[PDB]
């Protein structure tokens, strides 16, 4: 299933090259550009444990990126996303929500798995 896939086909987007936080795109992106730290950004997005689902297309997700308001992750993740882009991001815990968790929903050491789709970014 998909995050199989990510596994054997994903890219490694950490910077220690930890295979924390592993990428696919599944549908490329308009141009070149790509959000810098500060952006304010607007997805559509699921995603689930690897058993638990949530799921967000009425209004976009809105965050301003970069800047500690979302999970390690999506702050590494999202930033290589060009306007339109769908992604799958694979995460190990200590991207996410590490020993803590975040119950009940989140167990201590939970790997996530995201279907994103960056609809917009704007300075
Ligand atoms: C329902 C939780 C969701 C989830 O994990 N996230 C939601 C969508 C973005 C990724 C990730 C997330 O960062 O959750 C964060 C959770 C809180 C949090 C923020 C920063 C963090 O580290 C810097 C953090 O780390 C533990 C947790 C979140 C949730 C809702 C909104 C939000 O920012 C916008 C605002 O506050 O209005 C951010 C999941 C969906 C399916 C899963 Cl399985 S986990």
């Amino acid at each position: 299933g998909a995050p199989a896939t990510v596994t054997e086909q994903g890219e490694d987007i950490t910077s220690k090259k930890d295979r924390g936080v592993l990428k696919i795109v599944k549908r490329v992106g308009n141009g070149e550009e790509t959000p810098m730290i500060g952006d304010k950004v607007y997805v559509h997005y699921k995603g689930k444990l690897s058993k638990k689902f949530d799921s967000s297309r009425n209004e976009p997700f809105v965050f301003s990126l970069g800047k500690g308001q979302v999970i390690k992750a999506w702050d590494i993740g999202v930033a290589t996303m060009k306007k339109g882009e769908i992604a799958h991001l694979l995460i190990k815990p200590e991207y996410a929500y590490g020993s803590a968790g975040s119950l009940p929903k989140i167990p201590s050491n939970a790997t996530l798995f995201f279907e994103i789709e960056l609809l917009d970014f704007k300075g």
